[PDB]
């Protein structure tokens, strides 16, 4: 009448020798309920992955609790059965036929074990059960020179009739004291890929965040491994650890890595399955989970999508899941014990959406920040991946890897993995289409398929962006170095002196304004800023945030600002802020005033945004509200007037570069001198319209004449009056 | 069904060898749709064939590297394009198991029932090695989280689907096909390179694709029921600049009804094959059906020849200028950097040849012309 439902694994205590393979400490009631002899085989369902790891069984001494079961570290490493998993029991399968060859692999060693061998076979098969594809044991004591050695035994050369058995366990009948089947030591084989064994996630698999992962590992290791030392201080160790970052950074991967690499008990939630219609069922389930958590001293708590599980109460008090669950989790994690050893890992995509009650120094003082990988991190990730599938399947030199990393500057580790997968599948498809069923080893991996892969896949942001790769560069634009010397320092201040700002307390005003006459270089200056910065750029313009619906503009503003906050320290730019700046003039609606107040509060009100930098562009800065025209925010003002002689000459030469200068008949200076009162846009359009005049004669031409240029000059107008220039100058004088 | 009786070892019932006709149509049995019906999407259908053949047929080659095979395939396009027909065709031609679902029928007021059904279906798919999963109307079942807080059925199903398709197995052979009307309404969580890195887009058919579809349809109903020439099909395809395959099928159907009713009215119940299908009924049907774009504003205004046009020669010269430059000067613009200003302003007194130039241009150019009335 016990009715056992789910079982939980546990390492075998006391070490020694004992069983070490078929402990299976289970209460005799469950043994009688299964109608199977205790001196026989047992199964662990572990949900799915058929094969069920048929291992022999043994009885306990009546104190071992029913729920918990022991699978030993050897089987735990063989099947990657991590702590806290659910298990099921069923009748054993047919007896194994026989074992044929069995071959050792000598994991992470240079082999040459004959000196320390000492008839390993007896040490390997001095145990009952023992599944041939998996044996992992401690080095114990082997002759002199201590050291540690491990063996890979995954490869096999036999087959079993049932397809259910994934690891095709074999029986043991050989001889040993304190000769085999044609020896067992041969070659340093790795994990067998034929059976597709689940490869454990190594601690070195993740990279590019070495400082962050080291800090996280130390912060979670010092409470568990040094509980008495921390309790001596009397301040008690916290249990909450916060993980956040942009999507695709692999936070779940590092959670899995730290769970696998830690021998302590680990617990994780399976998403919204805990949430149920019954009010008390969820509370009872959470209480039971916490009880099982602190019943054993070494325990790890993993929480995923805490934003969905614990949404902000102020943002939406829909009901059912509400602040009550936040309060009950806070009470549960506040007082499980005085010192204890418990750490809770919470991963959320949007920290702002999380309940601010969770984000408090009293409960979640320690935070871990993960950002977008840079060039070095992406290069390291690519090198790790190439080492992961080995040089036998691809050829890529270090310079090629660096070039690929530089080309894909806006990507992430998940993006790189998807790029590798798509490159592999496109290479396979090309080989199938062209080479007519050739061996895949000859074609391997090249550069053209990968280049086409990054061309086709496109960055995962799915938003329009110049990206600086296919757009205008610095050499294509000729301007004045006076503004360049200013902007380089201005945008190198935050990216390079964040620690200096933190130490000194001066911080950054984060306010820059650019005003220019119509037809001048203002959006050009913004593009130059974005190009030189080399950071993701959001193309936002004034009327874009405006919408017919009331309140939609505020929603769009909040969306773009929380996207910029999560898009690393960058620059946010407004193409035409003159649409919303004037409120007193023109009798602006209440929506414009609300948007202006919201942006005023966002720039330098109540909160400070250290990450993003606000740059604004206006067609006319004289009608702007006095609230925004305040020192501290958007204080810097640059005249950035029309291009001077050298800049105009460079622009003309760049436009004439497509043409031929020798046969053009111009010296590239007389045209600039004559076209001095025109705007930059008009100057650019002059070359195109003169080319049209030249090609008027017989369509495609190779010669341009002075009469065409004269007609082009006569047929166009500058459209700029001295009155607006005088007004713009008066704006500078008045400020 | 009827029982079998044979007199022999290792004479039938009055011979069995007679003709090589197709399946009997009197019973009107369903016919397994094949790739012959689909036409005009050769590149897209080949890409879909590759994407469905690479993981299922030879998963070991892809799994030997260790990067795991892709599991998510995304399909999207304008309504009525025929993507769901491609889904049914690949289901019929595939010998592997499929998991086509109804959609909202599974969704109920009980949150646990839907989760249990999802369990059962995905364990059924995973347990048997050859299995395919077909999911349609992705935007509904999984609305965008940022769009609205619908509640009940919400991003929880997105999370459980992601956890399901993340780790079904090491190599396996399992793919999921998602068909959505608009990719924008799809939850961005699904639209991820880790989940849906492969995207299949089936755009609106062009003139060649529409012509291929019409030819395939005519070959399907055979020449017994109609007499159409290649130039007639080409003209019909050219006239239908924006129609889709569903629109072409509707045009054929309405032409059939118009022909039937005209024959009944005039010929007084004449033989059906005598009148078959002509071109005048098709023209009347495409005129009366209204173009594919519902409530369109870029209308197809009529054309008129040059000798019916009267005006100054300077405007005609600028006309020829601005049409001859872009069509046959793209290489010149690319090499010279002139590009295309694409901006022309027409200002003048009302009622004197302001729109006459545009009308003559629509006539002469032959390119698909579109015009908008301003106040409309
Ligand atoms: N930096 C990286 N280096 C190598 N592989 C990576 C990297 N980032 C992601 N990947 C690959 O992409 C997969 C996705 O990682 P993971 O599931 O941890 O994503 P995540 O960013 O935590 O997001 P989500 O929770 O939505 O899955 C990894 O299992 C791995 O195969
Ligand atoms: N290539 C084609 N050949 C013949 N008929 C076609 C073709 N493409 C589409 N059709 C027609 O279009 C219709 C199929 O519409 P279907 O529902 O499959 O489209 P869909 O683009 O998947 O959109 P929906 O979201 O409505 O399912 C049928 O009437 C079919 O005859
Ligand atoms: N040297 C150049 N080459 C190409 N395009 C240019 C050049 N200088 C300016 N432009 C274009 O002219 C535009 C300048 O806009 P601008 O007149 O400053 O806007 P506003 O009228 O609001 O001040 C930019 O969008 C840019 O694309
Ligand atoms: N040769 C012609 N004979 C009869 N009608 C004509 C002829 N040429 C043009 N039209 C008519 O004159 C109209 C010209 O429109 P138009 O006056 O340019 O528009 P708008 O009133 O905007 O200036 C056309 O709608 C056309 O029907």
């Amino acid at each position: 009448f016990k009715l056992p439902a789910e079982f939980i694994t546990r390492p075998h205590p006391s070490k020694d020798h004992g069983k070490e393979t078929c402990t299976a400490y289970i209460h005799p009631n469950v043994l009688s309920s299964l109608e199977i002899n205790p001196g026989s085989f047992c199964t662990v369902g572990k949900i799915g992955e058929n094969g069920i790891l048929v291992i022999a069984r043994a009885g306990d001494e009546e104190v071992h609790p029913v729920n918990v079961i022991t699978l030993s570290t050897t089987i735990r490493s063989v099947g990657n059965l991590i702590l806290g998993d659910r298990l099921e029991l069923k009748k054993a399968q047919v007896q194994p036929p026989y074992a044929t060859k069995v071959t050792v692999g000598s994991l992470q060693g240079y082999n040459i074990l004959e000196c320390m061998e000492e008839k390993v076979i007896q040490k390997l098969l001095d145990d009952s059960g023992v599944i041939m594809p998996g044996m992992i044991f401690q080095n114990l004591k082997t002759k002199a020179g201590d050291e540690s050695i491990d063996v890979v035994i995954t490869d096999a050369s036999d087959d079993s009739l049932p397809d259910v058995s994934q690891l095709d366990l074999n029986m043991d009948d050989m001889y040993g004291g304190l000769g085999s089947t044609h020896i067992t030591f041969s070659k340093e084989t790795q994990a067998n890929r034929k059976y597709n064994l689940p490869e454990p996630l190594s601690y070195a698999a993740v990279g590019g965040l070495d400082k962050e992962i080291e800090s996280l590992k130390s912060a979670i290791e010092i409470p568990l491994h040094q509980p008495t030392l921390f309790s001596s201080f009397g301040v008690s160790p916290p249990r909450g650890i916060l993980l956040h970052g942009p999507p695709g950074t692999g936070k779940t991967m590092l959670l899995r890595v730290v769970a696998n690499t830690s021998n302590a008990h680990v617990l994780t939630i399976n998403g919204p399955s805990i949430v149920s219609k019954y009010l008390g069922e969820t509370e009872a389930a959470l209480r039971d989970i916490f009880n099982e958590a602190r019943k054993y001293q070494p325990s790890i708590i993993f929480i995923d999508e805490i934003d969905s599980i614990a949404p902000n109460r102020a943002n939406d008090d829909s009901g059912e899941v509400e602040s009550r669950v936040v309060a009950t989790l806070l009470t549960l994690m506040d007082g499980m014990g005085a010192a204890g050893k418990v750490v809770v890992i919470a991963a959320t995509n949007r920290p702002n959406s999380v309940d601010p009650a969770l984000r408090r120094p009293g409960r979640f003082d320690q935070e871990v920040e993960i950002g977008i990988p840079d060039v070095d991190a992406r290069f390291d990730i690519l090198t790790k991946q190439f080492s992961r599938m080995s040089s036998d399947r691809h050829v890529l030199d270090s310079e090629a890897i660096k070039y690929i990393a530089s080309k894909t500057h806006g990507y992430v580790g998940a993006d790189l993995t998807a790029l590798c997968r798509e490159s592999v599948m496109k290479t396979i498809q090309r080989g199938l289409g062209t080479d007519a069923n050739i061996d895949k080893f000859s074609l391997k991996v090249t550069l053209k398929d990968v280049e086409s892969a990054m061309v086709d896949i496109r960055p995962s942001a799915m938003r329009e962006i110049f990206l600086e790769m296919p757009k205008v560069y610095w050499s294509d634009i000729g301007g004045q170095e006076e503004l360049k010397t200013k902007m380089k320092e201005m945008i190198q201040l935050p990216l390079e002196a964040s620690e200096t700002f933190a130490r000194l307390g001066i911080s950054a005003p984060k306010g820059v304004l650019l005003y220019g006459p119509p037809g001048c270089s203002k959006t050009l200056t913004a593009k130059a800023l974005a190009t030189e910065s080399g950071i993701n750029f959001l193309a936002v313009k004034g009327p874009e945030i405006f919408n017919k619906y009331v309140g939609e503009s505020e929603r769009a503003i909040r969306e773009i600002f929380r996207k910029a906050r999560s898009a690393a320290p960058s620059i946010i730019f407004f193409d035409e802020i003159d649409a919303l700046s004037p409120d007193r003039d023109g009798s602006s609606t209440s929506a414009a005033n609300h948007v202006l107040t919201s942006l005023l509060n966002e720039i330098d009100g109540v909160e400070e945004l250290k990450g993003v930098v606000i740059v604004a562009a206006t067609n006319r800065p004289d009608e702007i509200d006095a609230a925004l025209l305040r020192p501290g925010r958007l204080d810097r003002h640059i005249y950035v007037g029309p291009p001077d002689v050298n800049a105009r000459l460079e622009i003309l030469k760049k436009c004439t570069k497509k043409f031929n200068t020798e046969e053009s008949g111009v010296d590239l200076h007389e045209l600039a001198d004559r076209t001095e009162g025109y705007s930059g846009a008009e100057v650019v359009l002059l070359c195109q319209e003169a080319g049209l005049a030249a090609i008027m004669e017989d369509l495609d031409v190779a010669k341009v004449e002075l009469r065409h240029f004269e007609k082009a000059f006569k047929g166009i107008a500058r459209g700029i009056t001295p009155e607006m220039l005088s007004y713009y100058e008066e704006f500078a004088l008045r400020s």
